[PDB]
């Protein structure tokens, strides 16, 4: 399966790709993730996107599409993928299409993880990820076992820099004046399916299980 996963900032998009990857085994690729394992790394791309995610902005087409593209051409993706907060511009979504032509591998679905604007602040402001393998947690609704620490490996949780009220306001704005574009260009194309991304985790997991 070649699946891309879209949302808002929030929407739950990792925590429903990791059940994907588990039942699917698709490598999961997420812009996001790259961004910031270059930044932990203090790579030049590293350095150069850090000024756009802490601000809540996008980091520029060019070298986003020229990542996705390099990764999409790595020997794991060769039975499927999971590609996760890329495309979230037209453009991207454009040059996806050719890359995907490019590498004989056109996408499956698209599908959408919607949730209410409104209620995305609390999710991000209260999520805490796990320094070692990046799963998501949230104090009230998706607590660790052991506080403080990952339930797979026992990494330090704690909140990433973008996650804070300033931050998140601007990736909200930001990312929703590009959503009905990208949503007409995906219903155009046939392949967008929407969940309903305000349920129990599990719940909207099971919806995502029956499309796929
Ligand atoms: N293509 C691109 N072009 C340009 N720039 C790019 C780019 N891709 C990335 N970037 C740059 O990199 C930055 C970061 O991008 P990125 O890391 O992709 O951030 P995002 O798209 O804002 O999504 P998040 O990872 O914050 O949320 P998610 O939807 O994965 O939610 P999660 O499952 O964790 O869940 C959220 C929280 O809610 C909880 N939760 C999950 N599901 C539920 C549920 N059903 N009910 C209640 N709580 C839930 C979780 O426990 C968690 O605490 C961008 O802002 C930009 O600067
Ligand atoms: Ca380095
Ligand atoms: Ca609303
Ligand atoms: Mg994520
Ligand atoms: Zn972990």
């Amino acid at each position: 399966m070649n699946l891309v996963l879209m949302g808002l900032p929030g929407a739950g998009k990792g925590t429903q790709g990791e059940r994907i990857v588990e039942d699917y085994g698709t490598p999961h690729i997420s812009t996001g993730d790259m961004f910031r394992a270059a930044m932990k790394e203090e790579t030049p791309l590293g350095l150069e996107a850090k000024s756009y995610i802490d601000k809540g902005e996008l980091v520029p087409d060019e070298v986003t599409i020229g990542i996705v593209k390099e990764r999409l051409g790595k020997d794991d993706c060769e039975r499927g993928f999971l590609l996760d907060g890329f495309p979230r511009t037209v453009a991207q979504a454009e040059a996806l299409e050719e890359i995907l032509e490019e590498y004989g591998k056109p996408i499956d679905y698209v599908i959408n993880i919607e949730v209410d604007k409104d209620v995305l602040m609390e999710r991000l402001t209260g999520r805490r990820i796990c320094s070692v393998c990046g799963t998501t947690y949230h104090l009230v609704f998706n607590p660790p076992k052991t506080p403080g620490i990952c339930d797979k490996d026992g990494g330090e949780l704690y909140q990433r820099a973008d996650d804070n009220e300033e931050t998140v306001s601007k990736r909200l704005e930001v990312n929703m004046k590009q959503t009905q574009p990208l949503l007409d260009f995906y219903s155009e194309k046939g392949y967008l399916a929407n969940v309903n991304g305000q349920q129990d985790i599990q719940d909207v997991y099971a919806d995502v299980k029956d499309l796929l």
